[PDB]
This record gives structure tokens, sequence and C-alpha cells, in this order.
């Protein structure tokens, strides 16, 4: 349960609106309490991990489009191509979170991407991009040093 | 006819309160006429086809949220490269045969980034779920 608070807290602390300010964290929290404590689907019918797959594509489309400008539209596409599934994107992330250390990748995957769906449809996409800007940026920078 | 024309139709879809046109009217008034040089550095264009992409992922959890996400990603796979979606559009918004046929995804993409950019996903959705709900409806008959 501390456990639990401390986690929601670290997802909060990367979501700031457009002056950077705290977001209003009463629509998310119950919803982060029900898929990280409860025992049974009681939100499937949100499909915030089908919407959060998708936000996360998105959110990382955005940051090409912002940082790496100057590139071919096409050379954005190929870095893009490499996280179709960003698994690698997500260990990272998890592991910045604190996050279960010995995770299957496939529940990792499911539990990012419906932290993602919820922060999407309570704050839009720029919660999306703000939690996973900074991991991403880095992986990219790599991919680009070969 | 005129840059007007194509310029109401796209904000008649992306409504009932009218949105505010200062940020487009200008935005959509290059790329309408083909001068999409000034506008290069927004990538209108590559945040245009993420954005249908990300909206049809929206439009399916919405309209077709009875379905197994399974379902909804087969159905998604299919519109990867979405040329019929476009078409349609294209169609709908009365734009008239390009030079070559590339030039009519840029412009929707364009349009889309612009939207994207000013009125945020939810005028994409607007502008796209009529023509995607026929084709996803197409898909789940036949």
């Amino acid at each position: 349960t501390d456990t639990v608070e401390q986690f929601i807290h670290t997802i909060f602390a990367r979501v700031t609106d457009d002056h950077g300010r705290p977001v209003d964290i009463t629509a998310a929290l119950p919803l982060l309490k029900q898929i990280l404590t409860g025992y049974t689907q009681e939100v499937a019918e949100h499909k915030f991990n089908y919407i959060g797959e998708s936000a996360v594509q998105f959110a990382m489309h955005l940051i090409l489009a912002d940082h790496f400008s100057k590139y071919e539209n096409g050379c954005l596409s190929a870095i893009a191509k490499k996280y179709t599934v960003p698994l690698q994107l997500y260990k990272l992330i998890g592991k910045q979170i604190h996050l279960k250390e010995y995770v299957r990748p496939v529940y990792l995957k499911e539990t990012l991407d419906m932290i993602v769906g919820i922060l999407f449809r309570c704050y839009g996409i720029t919660a999306v991009y703000k939690f996973i800007q900074e991991e991403f940026i880095l992986l990219v920078n790599q991919d680009i040093n070969n």
C-alpha cells in the first residue's frame, strides 16, 4: 500500500499541464488504484490498454516531429518502426518508476499500456508525451549514435 | 472551386459550437495552394499520418467497444495505409484530381496535422469518423 501510493505518486510526478503545473489527480487516482490493486477487471469497458498502446505510438511520433524535425519523414519513420512494439522503452520506464524488476514482458506492456490509457483519457496526449519523453529521447539518441 | 470552399468544408466538420479559425485559416490556405515549403519545420504531414492512425483506434474503442481488443486490432491492421479512407474523405470535401495521386494523402495528412496542432485529436476524430465508421461497418458486415 505504501509501495502502491509511492508508485502512483511517481506516475503523477511525470504529468504536468501546458504551464508545467501539477494535473488534477482527482479522475486518474481511483482508475490507477483499481488497475494496480483490484483482483478483478472493473474497467474493461474503458479499453485503457487498447487506447494506451495506440497513444504511446502517437506520442513517439510527436516527440520525433518536435525533437528531430531537421530529418526526412522517412528517417523519422525508420526510427519509429524500431518501436512498433516498444518493449525497450517500457523496460526503461519500468526501471525508472521502480516497477517490479523481474516482470514478464507481456504483463509489463499491458500494465504500462493501461497506465498510459488512463493518463490519455484524463489529461490527453501531452500527459502520454511527458510520461515517455525522457526515456524515448534517450533511446532515439542512442539509435542515431548507432 | 475556391480555397475558402475547402477551408469552410474542413471547419464545418470539426464543430455544434464553432471553432476559432484564427490559427488554422492561414495554415490551411498555404497547404491548399500547395505552398508547403513555409510549413516544412512544423511536420504537418508526418503528424497528420500518425494522428489519423490514433483517431481510428479511438473511434474503434468508442464505437466498437463490445468487441475483443483482438478483433479491433484485426480491423485496425487493414487501415495501416488507409488509402480507401483518404479517397472517401477526398471525395466528401470535393478535392479535385491532383497531377499525381501522392498529393491526395499529402494534402489530407497536412490538413489533419493542422487540425491536431490547432484543436487537438477530437478535431481529427470528427474529421474522419463518418467515413471511417462506414468502412469499418462494411468490413464488419462483409
